[PDB]
């Protein structure tokens, strides 16, 4: 499965900013649809860098492989444009944008119950990939999208969707990995070919932290050498301040790879508060 979409169909609106080797667009597709009439629609663009082309191998098979799944928490890929020189995939438009900075823009205004439906609808996709054996390789807070906010009046919940694995961390540098603990398992550190479907539950417990401390970036004051020590001295990350869910986050980060539980046990745990 790989959809290809012609350049001619693609407009590119407002930028979103950077990001893993990418950048992001705003823009709309003209599509066909039935009885003639062209059915515009809004959709994300994550045009690949030019000077890290190199990357292009992983950076479609993220593609290849959100285009197979179909999810109420994923984010949905249209397709991929090979827009002139550059390589572009066509994503689901989320209006309210990542999810770590809508942390930090409401930090104070978010209720636990809050954060506890949007950790149900990451651990619903998360049991989702589990079952079906596949790998995510990137769950973090700035992958996570937030398509409505919370509305008490109508009684509906957020809605929260997990956006493209990205680049895999197998082929990223040893530059790039140290610096991306904690969301990098500690197996992982020490060999780049150990990703495991336990790997994207120490990911999940990072997130889980992140989310609990409203927005903020664990190990964010340590720079990369040191946070390779971090792993080597086993520490345990230090519980947020609110200290609800870091009972929770240990458990999913442990230190051997085989004792994270898996979602399933994760989904009754969430439940049960
Ligand atoms: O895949 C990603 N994002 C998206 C996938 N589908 N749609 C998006 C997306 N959509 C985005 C939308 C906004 C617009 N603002 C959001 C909150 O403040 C008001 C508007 C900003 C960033 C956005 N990213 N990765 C995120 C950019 C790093």
């Amino acid at each position: 499965v790989f959809h290809k979409i012609r350049n001619e169909d693609l407009i590119f609106n407002e930028s979103l900013g950077q990001g893993t080797f990418t950048k992001i667009f705003k823009g709309v597709r003209r599509e066909v649809g039935d009885y003639g009439q062209l059915h515009e629609t809004e959709v994300l663009l994550k045009v690949l860098d030019k000077a890290h082309r190199n990357y292009s191998e992983s950076f479609f098979e993220a593609a290849s492989m959100m285009s197979k799944l179909s999810h109420k928490h994923l984010v949905l890929n249209y397709g991929v444009c090979f827009c002139g020189d550059e390589n572009i995939l066509v994503q689901e438009f989320v209006k309210f944008g990542s999810l770590d900075t809508y942390l930090k823009k409401n930090k104070n205004c978010i209720n636990i119950l809050w954060k506890l439906e949007v950790a149900k609808q990451l651990a619903a996709a998360m049991h989702f990939l589990e079952e079906n054996t596949l790998i995510h390789g990137n769950v973090c807070a700035k992958n996570i999208l937030l398509i409505r906010e919370e509305d008490r009046k109508t009684g509906n919940p957020p809605f929260i969707k997990l956006s493209d694995p990205g680049i895999s961390i197998t082929v990223l540098p040893k530059d790039i990995l140290q610096e991306r603990i904690p969301w990098v398992p500690p197996e992982c550190i020490e060999n780049p070919k150990n990703l495991n479907l336990a790997t994207d539950k120490w990911s999940f417990g990072t997130t889980l932290w992140e989310i609990c401390s409203g927005g903020d970036k664990p190990l964010s004051a340590l720079d990369s050498q040191r946070k390779l020590q971090f792993y080597e001295d086993r520490h345990q990350l230090p519980a947020p301040k609110a200290a609800e869910l870091a009972n929770l986050i240990n458990n999913c980060m442990d230190y051997e790879p085989d004792h994270r539980p898996s979602f399933r046990a994760i989904i009754r745990d969430l439940n049960s508060l």
